[PDB]
């Protein structure tokens, strides 16, 4: 129930809300049906429309206007945008030069520069270059402040998921929006899109930044805007509460538009009506920056213009079936479009089966345009699995596909011609970010970020202290002039054992052979001084990782690579290697394939056995530092340590042996050298983080040995390339990546061919950033290098994604 008999009058706006029944004033009353009987009326004039003409140039003010031209419309604060323009004489903000804002330029009482949030909808990034010729306004934001070339969005690529994310920090399975449509089985309650259960607070996790204004005490206008008020309306509306008394004045405001994204689905993305909608966007940022402009405050507002997901072209003739694929098809709830989730129709119905329905979705068309995955099993860069929304069975979609379950779906549920929600790595759901104001920095360009990035920044503009959150706070420093957070590195919290020669080769029981014993002070000087560290430089060339937890664990030196290996894992956590342009590929010499050399420095107790991995008929083994890459037949040896083995089921092994014997060669020869950090990962619980080692669901049969979830590399060399990866002086480059071990190549189709046909393909697919890997291992990275600490960062977030430019 609503009490509609109370009014607006003097309301209208208001920014704190009303709870029921009285009855609201605020912008979003309408999507309540709560709004007073007077709203309409008081509250969205449109009289006269939306621009001064000369003749109501000095009117007499009627307030029946939508806005107006009279000459106290500026003390008033409710001008038509145009007004200075029309008559005053004035330039329209997008005829000036662009000038350097190198200091707010605010009227008296601000305390800080507002920061205007201008966000649009389904606005594809090379709508920048394409549709540069009708968006002078926007255009102008772009070349005059700091813009990207793309900003990527999170996974799935959807308006709500996105828009939260932009407003939290946090991946969606953090702050709970995983989807436009979501089933929460704890509530049993459902969440769409046409409603009112998507406005019950309990969807909605983290911190937005609107709450966290709030809460120290900066004010925040309301920034979600009912679909039937009109922009012109959304901008006037802004401008008036940005003319409010110093006390009671919000300093951050959100704008959002609809637009492109809703032609975009009628027309797909570069469709020729999609001209017109982005003219229009483009008219109301001018009526935007005109009104501050209007109201002096042009150079003291910083703006961001920015985009939640692109726009792909998808058609109803591009739809798969899930009825030409599963036999039983109605026992199955499937959310459908450009992602898959799968879950059981029924909880009372026990011949529901997710392993039968994953084997019948699995590489059984020639031409699939789908791959079905457990959640556990999506490429961890999406951070998609934990959270209890989202179903353990999820279909990652081709670009310009759908998945629906039954053809009768798609024509009684073409009539859409564009459409979004693909993996955030595709080219076409890159999205925009332009900032621009004092706090930006003048005519930069940055390089493309990830969009959980923006919420630290937004809280630097504002001076707010940022919740916790998914951004690497820093790594986007060198967008602003100013307010910039200077970041600390993480404290090492263990320190290493530096192990020398203390167990005697009969002291192991490990069941392991080697045939070494084929067997000097011009040579043994020589082993002893890499045994202590002395190439340690040449391998390990940003500083050893910091371990970021308690734990118990040794360095250890060897001619061609350095590790940091852990008692309770037994195994490393991370290998440290470089590999030279120049280097040399061999071969595992047939007298040592089978080789395993237990490790004088390191005690049985704490060593793996041959035993275990002979016992187990799933698991075999591989190295991390490659025997092929090893610098000459005696250095060799050292990669048969046991200290270097870790637990490889023989598919995985498959993946692993190409890596290591053709492309980490290729990478040096095209990189000029490079360093490689290798290790292994647990996530058994897929919440993106460490594994404690109470956690591990899976051990080498009969022994301590835990399996790793997945295995990680990080490849560094000179951005420079002319430079050899062991002797850059500047900038580094990095690519990374987090392969899941798996016992089968069942994600991989074409694996039945010869690994140069899908390794690399798959290595693609799970490409990661280094900071990924640092929450899935506790490890600091890249501690010592001659590079800015917020640079460092940069790096780290850093997705090298394999898309054309
Ligand atoms: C991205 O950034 C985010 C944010 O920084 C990172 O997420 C954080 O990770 C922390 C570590 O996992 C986690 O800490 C836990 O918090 C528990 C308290 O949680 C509530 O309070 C906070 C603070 O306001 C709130 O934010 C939480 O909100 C979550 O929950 C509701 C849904 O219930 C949602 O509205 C919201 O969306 C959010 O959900 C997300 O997180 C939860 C987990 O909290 C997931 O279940 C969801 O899927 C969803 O993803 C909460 O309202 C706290 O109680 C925990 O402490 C337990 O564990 C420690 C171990 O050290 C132990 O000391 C304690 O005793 C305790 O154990 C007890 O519970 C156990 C499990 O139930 C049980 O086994 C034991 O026997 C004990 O009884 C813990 O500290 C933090 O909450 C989240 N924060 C957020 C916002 O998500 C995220 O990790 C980053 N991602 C990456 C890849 O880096
Ligand atoms: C009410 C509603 O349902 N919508 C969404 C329509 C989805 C349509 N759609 C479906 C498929 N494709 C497109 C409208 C909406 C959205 C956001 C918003 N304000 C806002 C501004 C800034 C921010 C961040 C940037 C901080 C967050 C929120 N006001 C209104
Ligand atoms: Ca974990
Ligand atoms: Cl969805
Ligand atoms: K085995
Ligand atoms: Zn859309």
């Amino acid at each position: 129930w609503t009490a509609t008999s109370g009014s607006c009058k003097g309301r209208c706006f208001e920014l704190q809300e009303v709870g029921p029944p009285d009855c609201r004033c605020d912008n979003l009353c309408k999507s309540y049906s709560s709004c007073c009987h007077d709203f309409d009326e008081l509250c969205l004039k449109t009289a006269r429309g939306w621009e001064c003409t000369k003749d109501r140039c000095g009117e007499v003010r009627n307030e029946e206007n939508a806005c107006h031209c009279s000459e106290d419309c500026l003390s008033r604060g409710d001008c038509c945008t145009n007004y200075q323009v029309v008559c005053k004489g004035e330039s329209h903000w997008v005829d000036d030069d662009c000038e350097e804002i190198k200091v707010p330029e605010c009227p008296a009482g601000f305390v800080r520069p507002p920061l205007i949030i201008f966000s649009v909808d389904g606005f594809r990034a090379s709508y920048m270059k394409k549709g540069s010729k009708v968006m002078p306004n926007i255009e102008k934001l772009r070349s005059c402040g700091t813009h990207a070339p793309y900003m990527r969005p999170v996974y799935p690529t959807k308006t709500f998921p996105n828009l939260y994310t932009l407003a939290t920090g946090l991946y969606p399975e953090s702050h709970g929006i995983v989807g436009n449509s979501m089933y929460d089985p704890v509530f049993d309650a459902s969440f769409h899109l046409r409603g009112r259960e998507k406005f019950n607070h309990r969807w909605w996790g983290g911190q937005p930044l609107w709450i966290t204004a709030t809460k120290q005490g900066v004010r925040a206008g309301t920034f979600f805007w009912s679909v039937s008020i009109p922009h012109e309306r959304r901008i006037l509306t802004i401008l008036q509460w940005l003319s409010l008394p110093d006390n009671e004045r919000p300093s951050v405001y959100a704008f959002y538009s609809e637009q492109p994204d809703f032609s975009g689905h009628k027309y797909g993305p570069f469709g020729p009506e999609m001209t017109n909608p982005l003219r229009e966007i483009d008219k109301t940022v001018g009526q935007l920056m005109d009104g501050l402009k209007q109201l002096r405050l042009h150079r003291c507002v910083n703006v961001i213009f920015v985009g939640d997901h692109g726009m792909e072209d998808v058609t109803c003739d591009r739809t798969e079936f899930l009825s030409n694929y599963l036999t039983n098809v109605d026992d199955i709830t499937l959310v459908p479009g450009t992602l898959g989730r799968i879950r059981a129709k029924s909880i009372n119905n026990s011949k529901y089966d997710p392993k039968t329905i994953i084997a019948a979705l699995t590489c059984k068309k020639p031409d699939q345009h789908f791959k079905p995955y457990m959640k556990q099993h999506l490429p961890k860069r999406l951070h998609y699995a934990n959270n209890r929304r989202i179903e353990d069975i999820h279909l990652l979609v081709d670009r310009r596909w759908h998945v629906a379950r039954k053809p009768l779906d798609v024509y009684k549920k073409c009539f859409f011609q564009g459409d979004h929600g693909f993996d955030n790595k595709v080219n076409s759901m890159q999205t925009v970010f332009v900032g621009y104001g004092p706090t930006f920095k003048y005519r930069t360009k940055v390089p493309p970020f990830e969009n959980i990035e923006l919420y630290n920044v937004m809280c630097d503009l504002l001076g707010l202290k940022p919740a916790p959150n998914n951004g690497t706070h820093g790594s986007l420093n060198h967008l602003l002039r100013t307010n910039t957070f200077r970041p600390t590195m993480p404290d090492e919290v263990s320190r290493p054992n530096y192990p020398g020669i203390m167990y005697l080769q009969s002291e192991f029981d490990l069941g392991c052979t080697c045939d070494d014993k084929v067997e000097n002070k011009l040579e043994e000087l020589n082993k002893r001084l890499h045994t202590k560290g002395s190439t340690k430089e040449r391998h390990l060339l940003y500083g050893r990782p910091a371990v970021l937890y308690r734990t118990s664990y040794d360095i250890l030196y060897h001619t061609d690579f350095e590790s940091g290996y852990s008692e309770i894992f037994l195994m490393p956590l991370w290998t440290s290697y470089t590999i030279s342009k120049q280097a040399e590929v061999s071969s595992i010499p047939e007298h040592l394939t089978n080789c395993v050399r237990p490790d004088v420095r390191v005690s049985p107790g704490f060593s793996q056995n041959c035993l275990a991995y002979k016992n187990d008929k799933q698991m075999s083994y591989g190295f991390l530092f490659p025997p092929y890459l090893s610098s000459s037949p005696e250095a060799k040896y050292d990669a048969f340590l046991v200290t270097n083995m870790v637990p490889m089921y023989p598919a995985f092994k498959r993946v692993w042996a190409y890596f290591q014997r053709v492309l980490v060669k290729k990478y040096a020869s095209e990189r000029n050298g490079v360093n490689v950090i290798s290790g292994p990962i647990f996530d058994y619980n897929y919440d993106g983080l460490r594994d404690t080692e109470d956690e591990i669901k899976q051990y080498v049969e009969g022994s301590s040995i835990p399996v790793p979830t997945h295995y990680y590399s990080i490849i560094t060399s000179c951005l420079d390339f002319t430079q050899p990866a062991d002797k850059c002086d500047g900038p580094l480059s990095v690519s990374s990546f987090i392969l899941p071990h798996r016992p089968d190549n069942d994600e991989s189709c074409n694996s039945s061919e010869d690994e140069s046909k899908w390794v690399e393909e798959l290595m693609k697919m799970h490409t990661a950033r280094v900071r990924d890997i640092e929450h899935l291992t506790g490890l600091d990275f890249y501690r010592k290098t001659s590079r800015s600490y917020s640079e460092i960062l940069t790096l780290k977030t850093y997705l090298h994604t394999y898309e054309s430019e």
